[PDB]
């Protein structure tokens, strides 16, 4: 043929130069860089800097960086769909994995081994068609990830018995494996009625993940490309953010323990279940509607001010907006509005006026309240009504999609773990008296 | 005057728990250590970073309860009806109230347990669709986590509940995950059984030890002596500080207010993993080979010979060595204690095996010297004993792991809703950014 390198071979091609970085690294094992105090303990060990993560690194001012580059970087220069203005989720996971932004060509290949590897056994549906209607989706979608364990090569590999330095080999196959897969779980968690259908219905192997996840949900065919747009870069920007949140860390620690990528990640799943973790782009939305409510469709700049203001004055929060460091908007925002930028029906649809008005107005007035630190957007400000307008209106189901995108980021890093040896994850506890003395 | 049951002995001791909180709280700036570039990339070991009530590793007496030895344990807590050992229930009792209970609160407490035993009809459906050769800890991770339908958190959660009172629901739910796992792990055992298994009723005089064997196919007096390994042995694992994998995992997805069953179900993946759930099954393999080589009739100095090849080879010891434990683990020694009153065991070569080694492999190991402090652990005794009872499937060892390892990390979830613990959020950093 004429193949350019696929992305295994890619990342074999890297390995080393990471692996010698490691090691002078570890030559300064001894270097202090932070102190523990009682508050780190107490307060989820907030803070305190105790963990590897490669991928992706916070900037204070130019936010979510992806080897040293900026949102507006990757959707200069990631490749695209066969038709489609968005980056694609699957060349964010070779730019993630490799440090490198791929050809065109080489994402066609990728998507098309992702197409292929789609199929599902005859017991995860069995499995799926056992589950009570009302059992809620992310507990759905945890399970169901799990029990793709029966096809872990990983699993197996180390049991027969495996050489340290190929760990990451397998580990590979199978974070491969279940990104091809994770789309149509999360399909028959979105459409339980139709099982033996949406499992087993074949792809087309020249489209785009983004683009068969989207089929498999009931929105294919050309009269959808702008939702496949919005889906690609969803996925694409909520693929990864440190190693801190709940899902990165929970994977990253159950893997630790050599625990398979299927199992590794339904423990991340199980977080983003949580209440704390999963639900901001809904809350946003809820927030969104309730204020549209009350001012209508025709409203001025002191009408929005005002509504802010009786909110604050409340004692209530502006969801979606503030961050710690952070200094301004979420660059993944700012993706977002430039998304909708280009579709004049979304820049009509009243709920996304209301959404840009009070990106607008908002963080004047909420400095001005001086409670919330950085009061500018973050991505869910926008999310979830972009969803809305393109007909996904059960807000319930966000955290799904969201699992399908978290999946990206804390395999990378499972596959950088197995590659470079980092050991089992063992804090030190102690208890209340200990602190006390 | 009946005596209070193990919700309100907790909700008694609740103030004063959140009035220590209260008062650490106000030396929330003190500085206690500092983070090194090897606690970054060796998975923060050494660094005490999280909170863990019920239990503390003391470097030379082993895990401690309260302050509480094994030995204390032993001693104080109760027993069943027949039998010599601790129940794992009184175990519980003292890891979530720090107190030891009655023998009178403890049968309540098993009555409790027995009575909340029972399945929904769709957690034994999700169990049959699952493959024969779909491995254990899979089986009962994923199981415990749908019993999250069963959740009173999730659902009181979701209604409007005030900070104050998550810790209620919380409890209610993983009384009812200790109750119903038993029965899980052994679907998981017993998967030709599920609709017998599965709806058995439990005799409700009975402890839970009791009950879990009954389960597994070995109840009746026949089986007493192994009843008496089984409590003891679920007494012993249930928790062993925050650190281990499991317990981690479970207080890192409750961080986020997932519920107890799906908290842990992560702790369950965790142990799934083979660095966290299989040294008993290492060293039960390890022994059965040096049986194979030396015979059931051996000498201290075959052992020694035995143990020098081993170590000149460059193969290891398993069930020996501690970061920081200066002496034989005590859980270690429970249960040769529990073997030195049972003659069948004592007689019994593999059992020699571990005894002999334990007498003879910590000189042999500190003379080679790779092995830092290379006295015996847990897992150099429990798996052989299982195997003299006739549990010789070793591939189920992690399942019955599993169900003692739930006691734990549920009372510090307990204590985690009960103190507004936040959730478990620490900052991550490339290589790059530890290089410049």
């Amino acid at each position: 043929s004429t193949a350019e390198p696929d992305l295994k071979t890619a990342l074999k091609a890297v390995i080393p130069a990471k692996r010698e970085l490691f090691k002078q690294v570890k030559e300064r094992s001894d270097e202090v860089i932070g102190e523990v105090k009682v508050a780190n303990v107490i307060g989820g060990m907030r803070g305190l800097k105790s963990m590897l993560w490669e991928g992706s690194v916070l900037d204070p001012e130019e936010g979510i960086r992806f080897h040293g580059k900026t949102i507006k970087d990757c959707q200069k220069e990631l490749p695209k769909g066969t038709s489609g203005t968005e980056m694609l989720p699957e060349a964010m996971f070779w730019l993630l994995l490799t440090g490198q932004v791929p050809s065109t060509n080489q994402v066609r290949a990728f998507s098309r081994e992702l197409a292929e590897q789609s199929h599902l056994p005859q017991h995860i549906l069995d499995l799926i068609k056992s589950f009570p209607r009302s059992m809620h989706p992310m507990t759905q979608l945890s399970i169901a990830v799990a029990a793709l364990n029966t096809e872990s090569k990983f699993a197996k590999a180390y049991e027969k018995g495996l050489s340290k330095a190929d760990y990451w080999e397998p580990t590979f196959d199978d974070s491969i494996s279940l990104l091809a897969k994770i789309p149509r779980v999360a399909a028959l968690v979105f459409r339980p009625d139709e099982v033996d259908q949406v499992g087993t219905q074949a792809l087309d192997a020249s489209q785009d993940w983004s683009y068969n996840f989207a089929e498999l949900l009931g929105k294919g065919g050309k009269e959808n490309q702008d939702f496949h747009d919005l889906l690609r870069l969803y996925l694409a920007l909520h693929g990864d953010h440190e190693g801190g949140n709940v899902s990165a860390h929970a994977t990253h620690l159950v893997g630790s323990a050599l625990s398979d990528p299927f199992l590794s990640y339904s423990a991340g799943l199980l977080g983003l279940a949580g209440p704390l973790h999963g639900l901001a782009a809904q809350e946003v939305l809820r927030w969104i509607l309730a204020m549209q409510d009350k001012i209508g469709t025709k409203f001025t700049d002191d009408d929005v001010r005002n509504y802010l203001w009786d909110t604050l004055k409340s004692g209530r929060v502006v969801p979606g907006y503030g961050h710690g460091v952070l200094r301004k908007p979420d660059p993944r925002f700012q993706a977002l509005m430039d998304f909708a930028a280009t579709r004049p029906d979304v820049l009509a649809n009243p709920v996304f006026q209301l959404v840009k008005k009070n990106s607008e107005i908002a963080p004047a007035v909420l400095t001005e309240h001086g409670k919330t630190k950085n009061p500018h957007p973050n991505v869910d400000a926008a999310s979830g009504v972009l969803f809305y307008h393109y007909g996904f209106q059960q807000p319930l189901y966000y955290t799904v999609t969201f699992g399908v995108s978290r999946a990206l980021g804390p395999l990378v890093q499972l596959i950088w773990d197995r590659a470079l040896g980092l050991p089992i994850e063992r804090p030190k506890s102690i208890n209340l008296l200990g602190l006390k003395k």
